[PDB]
């Protein structure tokens, strides 16, 4: 009877997640508000490990057109596959994905990412008055990450178009179904027209590595790779960096510790990934056969969701789970997932989060110019994001 998701669009997690977690079942039935599909929902760390490390629960099967699902419209342009990352690994591009997303990419890019973070923060510090950390720090930094490491250099109008498509398509509510579908169409048509151009510009952005890779990727396939990098890399990084700055600004003692002890910043990055919520939906997998999870039978074809926010706030895994405690020394967080589908963007994500944390830690006194309650949130996004983050020294 419980409908999903829980409309917890700000950083305050829905109390439903703790209620289910403490329930007597390790897996609980819900219904998709957007489709009426019955779904299963996992909220406990121990059960989540088991689900996401069992390859008979398939991610691709849960993404496929026609699967039971939490999202109101399919997350693809009509007529296209929608499984880009599978398709690129499919065509033998694991090596390419590693060179473009792995440690060597971070080594190529970490210099300018930290230069840009400081330059942005320095300019804001030079301002008389308040400023907006979302529009004035996160947007330029996340846009530069997308252009330089993922797609190739975008104009401001192209960045805005891709951001709008992602915000419109990656939603539970607040737009009509047809608008959502059309956002995916527009984004596909943008890369049908522009992916080869972007791939051909100088740089080592991933889309170039993909387009130049031996396998002849079609325009449609290269367009799907472009769309994947937007949906997976852009609203995620923007939303998270926004949420992480909010967390830091609400924990000046933690920031002061990092200012005095910069060697502690990596531990703080990992705690932000646990503590700061991002997705308002759930990672999900389809039972490819009849399966059982901690005693509950899951029939073939049924989809099991795991809320990574719920798992990350599981008190059986993390003591005082709702406390931001850098260095807490508990189990691995789920902010990048678990198992085979662990976020491949995790190296670049950690790079940009770390650069942001260090930029903040170097400048104590940075604070919200309004109360946390006065922050306004985009309602219905998959990936939480505030409308603005008024801030000042
Ligand atoms: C910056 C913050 C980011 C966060 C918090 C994050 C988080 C995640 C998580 C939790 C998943 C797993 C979803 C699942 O289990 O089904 C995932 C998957 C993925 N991420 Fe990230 N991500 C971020 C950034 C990025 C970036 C920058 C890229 C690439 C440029 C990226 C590329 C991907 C891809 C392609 C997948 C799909 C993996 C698969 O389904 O096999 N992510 N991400
Ligand atoms: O590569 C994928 N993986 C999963 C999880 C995911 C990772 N990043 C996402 C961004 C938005 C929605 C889902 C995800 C998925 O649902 N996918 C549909 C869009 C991208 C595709
Ligand atoms: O809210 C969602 N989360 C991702 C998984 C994910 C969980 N946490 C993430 C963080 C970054 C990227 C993806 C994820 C997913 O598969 N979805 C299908 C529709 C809703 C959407
Ligand atoms: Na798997």
């Amino acid at each position: 009877t419980l409908t999903y998701p829980f409309h917890d669009w700000s950083q305050e997690l829905s109390p439903r997640y703790a209620q289910l977690r403490a329930s007597d079942a390790p897996v609980c039935p819900v219904v998709s508000e957007g489709t009426g599909d019955p779904l299963w929902l996992v909220t406990r760390y121990a059960t989540a490990v088991k689900l996401l490390e069992d390859s008979r629960f398939s991610s691709e099967a849960a993404q496929a057109s026609g699967a039971p699902r939490q999202e109101p419209v399919e997350l693809r342009a009509p007529g296209t596959r929608g499984d880009a990352i599978a398709m690129l690994r499919e065509a033998g591009l694991r090596s390419v994905l590693a060179d473009g997303l792995g440690p060597r990419a971070v080594r190529r890019h970490q210099g300018w990412i930290n230069d840009l973070a400081e330059t942005l923060m320095s300019e804001l510090a030079s301002r008389e008055g308040t400023f907006d950390l979302a529009a004035d720090f996160v947007e330029p930094l996340s846009s530069a990450l997308v252009s330089r490491t993922l797609l190739g250099e975008l104009s401001a109008d192209e960045r805005d178009l891709l951001a709008h498509c992602a915000d419109t398509g990656l939603r539970f509510c607040g737009v009509t179904h047809e608008e959502q579908v059309h956002a995916f169409t527009q984004m596909h048509e943008f890369f049908l027209e522009h992916a080869r151009r972007l791939a051909g510009t100088p740089g080592e952005h991933l889309l170039k590595l993909i387009a130049e890779a031996p396998v002849p990727l079609s325009d449609e396939a290269l367009a799907e790779a472009g769309s994947l990098l937007v949906v997976a890399g852009f609203p995620t990084s923007s939303g998270f960096l926004c949420g992480a700055l909010l967390t830091l600004l609400r924990h000046p003692d933690a920031v002061q510790e990092l200012h005095a002890h910069p060697e502690r910043v990596p531990s703080a990055v990992e705690e932000l990934l646990r503590y700061t919520p991002l997705a308002t939906g759930s990672a999900k997998r389809m039972a490819t056969e009849d399966l059982e999870i901690d005693g509950v039978r899951i029939k073939a074809g049924e989809v099991v969701m795991v809320s990574l926010e719920a798992v990350n706030h599981d008190p059986d895994a993390f003591e005082d789970p709702d406390v931001f405690r850098p260095g807490r020394e508990g189990p691995m967080h789920f902010g990048f997932g678990r198992g085979r589908h662990f976020c491949p963007g995790n190296r670049l994500a950690r790079c940009v989060i770390e650069a942001t944390v260090r930029a903040v830690a170097r400048r104590p006194g940075l604070r919200l110019a309004v109360a946390p309650e006065e922050i306004s949130w985009h309602e219905g996004l998959f990936f939480r994001r505030p409308r603005a983050i008024p801030a000042t020294w």
